[PDB]
């Protein structure tokens, strides 16, 4: 049986589906309860299909992981629907987040430390308790989709491009998926065309680089480096607004250009340790950059 929802407001509209703030009216004595109804059309049966297979997996239950409560099937006139209902986060996404607010160094600290966690959660090959699972890697990390929830803690969702590290994969299989994902957030090696198809693991560094754009998008709005500039996406004032593969090729292989971070942020001893990591997770080479664990961890550094 279809839970009792009424929609509200249409808070997002993607490539795949629809985002509404919704009402649970479960009981109609008692008040109302948010929630958020994410709407597939038939059409985007797989884009459904694969963000429910990540939902409902018991092994991703994480606090940094958009918490799932059920997927149901909606006849209507037109065709069906498809829908996932979450929990609502009423902060909003990452990058709406710092457009409009100056977050403070707490803040940056528990917003990046607890991006690192879901990040490491998702490419983990075992659960907390020691069980082997298999990895997930997101493949379309932005701040655009990373929600922030009430105690100012990341939250990860939109799984729609993701990819379940399973070792049954093809190389057909994945060559014909290509470059997926939004294109200002791709690594080099991606953008180059550039990796082994064959290992599906070096997935989990390309997840860490864009991870590193959406880490330095926070600093970049921390009033613990200084004057504070508005709020810019990476690579804002080098490409158009919906940039193409060729030129971000330019910027990011090309170039080697990365978002500006000015000397005068290392000031702070804090702010130096973020910046840094953030280096070296969005270096050139794969192989140097951190793992999400390692970032975790160093932010775990950071009370001092
Ligand atoms: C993108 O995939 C999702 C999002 C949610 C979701 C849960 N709370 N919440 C709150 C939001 O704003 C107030 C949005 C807007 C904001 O920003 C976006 C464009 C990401 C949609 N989405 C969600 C649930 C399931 N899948």
């Amino acid at each position: 049986e279809l839970l009792p929802i009424e929609l509200d407001t249409l808070v997002g509209k993607g490539r795949f589906a629809e985002v509404y703030k919704a009402k649970l009216k479960q009981n109609t004595s008692e008040q109302f309860e948010t929630v958020a109804v994410k709407i597939f059309p038939y059409e985007e049966y797989a884009s459904w299909k694969t963000e429910k297979d990540i939902f409902s997996d018991i092994n991703l239950k994480h606090e940094n992981i958009l918490q799932f409560l059920t997927a149901e099937e909606r006849k209507t006139e037109l065709g069906k629907q498809y829908w996932l209902i979450t929990a609502f986060h009423a902060k909003g996404n990452l990058q709406e987040y710092l457009t409009r607010h100056v977050i403070s160094w707490e803040d940056l600290r528990k917003l990046g430390s607890s991006l690192a966690r879901g990040i490491a959660h998702l490419h983990s090959d075992h659960t907390p308790c020691g069980r082997p699972k298999m990895p997930i890697v997101h493949r379309d990390l932005k701040s655009s989709n990373i929600l922030v929830k009430n105690d100012l803690t990341c939250c990860l969702c939109d799984f729609g491009l993701s990819l379940r590290l399973d070792p049954t994969l093809s190389v057909d299989d994945l060559a014909n998926s290509g470059q997926v994902g939004t294109a200002r957030y791709m690594a080099p090696e991606v953008l180059a065309s550039a990796m082994n198809l064959e290992n599906v693991e070096s997935f989990k560094q390309t997840d860490v680089y864009s991870m590193a754009l959406v880490l330095w998008e926070m600093t970049s709005r921390c009033n613990a480096v200084g004057e504070v500039k508005d709020y810019e996406p990476p690579f804002g004032s080098k490409v158009r607004e919906h940039p193409c593969v060729a030129s971000m090729a330019d910027n990011v292989l090309a170039d080697a250009g990365r978002p500006e971070i000015p000397s005068f942020w290392l000031n702070h001893q804090g702010i130096q340790m973020v910046c840094e990591t953030l280096t070296e997770c969005w270096d050139h080479d794969p192989e140097a950059r951190l793992t999400a664990q390692c970032v975790a961890e160093r932010f775990s550094e950071l009370e001092h």
